[PDB]
């Protein structure tokens, strides 16, 4: 159990970085299902991590 709120902070910087990026890959008449499933993975990781570490 790594109790590191700064952990998700550094992670979420990288995560949100690529998340926003691949989120935009869904825009422009693009038929991509990969980025969206991926952003939800990233989304749920950063969310669940910081919640399990600080909200517990």
């Amino acid at each position: 159990g790594s109790e590191t709120q700064a952990g998700i902070k550094e992670e979420i910087r990288r995560q949100e970085f690529l998340l926003n990026s691949l989120h935009r890959d869904l825009q422009g008449g693009i038929k991509d299902l990969s980025k969206e499933e991926r952003l939800w993975e990233v989304q749920r990781i950063l969310t669940a991590l910081k919640r399990k570490l600080r909200e517990a």
